[PDB]
């Protein structure tokens, strides 16, 4: 099928592990801890992983730092997303940190976590395909809405690359449904909704100065 | 054309006026008063025009509530920014009540209106039409992502019925660009972004108890 798809899946990072420090006793403040610190590793990796979307690296870099730091929680939340599709009322947010209701009331992040899982309900019904998550996360990053980008016509020929590899996708392996395409993207709004509440969730965890944070993932939260 | 896309037109409602009271001196308390009134005569106008929507009013009555407090904020936002589409930097919230960034700031609505603005820019260059625009509040309403829904299953089919117009007055209006419909469907992250920000900026106005707001607007605020 389509070539666009086929070189967003062999660009797929490998996952990495939260390693929660075994000697810390359980609490809210390690357990946010833990999540800053891993998503702090997983920022690195998407910026890495941006460079192979066709177009992203011939952009200007304030033009690419600008689509991250517009993206980047909706990068990192369509990631647990994706690995908790064949589990039930769990986000795996890694192999080795893998969240059940109780965890989430005790780290404060029940309505988030509960938001999250409506994405995963949603997506489980859809079937969503491991083609179809790296094309949508791609999707995210040029379709961010950033209010501060200096060659528009050039994001939006980003946009457009992907969109059509997306229906071309679609096209070509589901036949049965020939409005997919548009499902796949009506799915979106809710993700975004979704990252808007975390960013400011987490911003405010910032401002409380309990849980130490990494300088990117800082970096990522003073943007907003 | 398209049947849904027509009568989505013909069941339009009219416009209706902010009416500012003349004989109050001007504050962000005149302006926050001026606006939640007019959104509260508008909601009344809004759930009698999504009865005219194929499919809506068979729904249970507690289904119909839950997408209509959903999606109401949205609703009302993709209103005024389609109706300032021929002005420049200003919002048309009514005929007789158009807003500047003079007056934003001293509204305390800047940040929220400038994100509003954002909406109404890109809207312009694609040259949104008034099908289209019909189109995606119908849409904005079935794909509002409520947790509440009691048919799954009828709510996702009104989303097909609405999703399938779209797509059809695109085939036949828009042969030039055959991605036009996705496009329009990926302005609806920035459309639930903003009205995200702006139902909590006005429910922290209702929690200040300095506006007075109406019974409906109260409603619409107190289910989110
Ligand atoms: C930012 C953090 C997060 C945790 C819980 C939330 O409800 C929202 C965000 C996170 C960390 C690593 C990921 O792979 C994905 C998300
Ligand atoms: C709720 C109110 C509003 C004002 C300013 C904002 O930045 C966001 C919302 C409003 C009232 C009537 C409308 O037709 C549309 C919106």
């Amino acid at each position: 099928y389509n070539k666009i798809v086929s070189h967003l899946l062999v660009a797929e990072p490998e996952k990495i592990y939260a390693m929660p420090d075994p000697t810390v006793p359980d609490s809210d403040i390690k357990a946010l801890t833990t999540l800053c610190d891993l998503a702090d590793r997983e920022l690195v990796v998407i910026i890495g992983w941006a460079k192979h979307i066709p177009g992203f690296s011939t952009l200007s870099l304030a033009d690419q730092m600008s689509l991250l730091q517009s993206a980047w929680m909706e990068i990192l939340i369509l990631g647990v997303v994706y690995r908790s599709l064949s589990f039930e009322d769990e986000l795996v947010y890694a192999d080795d940190y893998i969240m059940d209701e109780d965890q989430s009331k005790l780290a404060g992040l029940l309505d988030l976590n509960n938001a999250i899982l409506q994405l995963v309900k949603k997506y489980k019904s859809m079937k969503l395909e491991k083609e179809e998550f790296v094309t949508l996360k791609a999707i995210a990053l040029a379709n961010s809405d950033s209010m501060h980008i200096e060659d528009v016509e050039a994001v939006q020929k980003l946009q457009d690359v992907l969109h059509e590899a997306l229906q071309d996708y679609e096209a070509g392996q589901h036949m049965e449904d020939p409005r997919r395409a548009g499902k796949m993207l009506m799915t979106l709004p809710l993700l975004r909704q979704t990252s808007t509440k975390a960013v400011q969730h987490f911003y405010n965890i910032k401002l409380e100065g309990k849980v130490p944070m990494h300088k990117l993932f800082l970096e990522m939260l003073e943007a907003k």
